[PDB]
């Protein structure tokens, strides 16, 4: 659904709210930086 800021993913290809990423080393949403 909507995660952000350590919230937790599990998945490489899962999505957070908006603006985060999924880690796929931590399995959670933090902020996005390409």
């Amino acid at each position: 659904g909507c995660g952000g800021l350590m919230a937790g993913c599990d998945g490489k290809s899962t999505f957070c709210c908006s603006g985060y990423n999924c880690s796929p080393t931590w399995k959670w949403c933090v902020y996005a930086r390409p």
